[PDB]
């Protein structure tokens, strides 16, 4: 009946039906198929209205949303083709501080992240991917790994 979050769309170019998960902005063509703790990584692509706009990459960011999300959509696009790794893409470009780390954050419980994260993350399954994910830090991939 599919998983929570996942509903079926049609393709505007192709006419053939997909699926999409509001909750984490996932979209695939696949069919797709709670616990206390996930664990995940991310690639954060700040801007300027992030509720802090600075980062380990630049001092001041400046970048607008519009400007991130369609950086944040070029990383999913290299991910999906297998022409970049998500970690490798977390190291370089992330504008957290877990980018040292890969992107990964440790495990988690609710209560801790903010609501947007915290709920793309926890409708992900273990080893899947979000869409690009907003919250006042700025736009996310998230990637499930436990
Ligand atoms: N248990 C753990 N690890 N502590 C959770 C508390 C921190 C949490 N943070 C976030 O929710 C954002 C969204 C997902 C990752 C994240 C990272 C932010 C991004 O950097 P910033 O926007 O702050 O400059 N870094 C936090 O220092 C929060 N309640 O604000």
């Amino acid at each position: 009946k599919l998983p929570p979050g996942w509903e079926k769309a049609m393709s505007r170019s192709s006419g053939r039906v997909y699926y999409f998960n509001h909750i984490t902005n996932a979209s695939q063509w696949e069919r797709p198929s709670e616990p206390a703790r996930v664990r995940c990584s991310h690639l954060l692509v700040k801007h300027s209205q992030s509720r802090r706009p600075s980062s380990w990459r630049q001092e001041k960011i400046t970048r607008t949303k519009e400007e991130a999300l369609e950086l944040i959509n070029g990383y999913i696009q290299k991910i999906k083709s297998g022409e970049e790794d998500f970690e490798s893409l977390a190291s370089q470009f992330s504008d957290c501080s877990s980018a040292k780390a890969r992107g990964d954050l440790g495990a988690f419980s609710r209560g801790q992240m903010q609501k947007p994260f915290e709920d793309a993350s926890f409708a992900l399954r273990t080893g899947e991917m979000s869409g690009p994910v907003f919250t006042d830090s700025g736009i996310h991939i998230i990637l499930r790994t436990e």
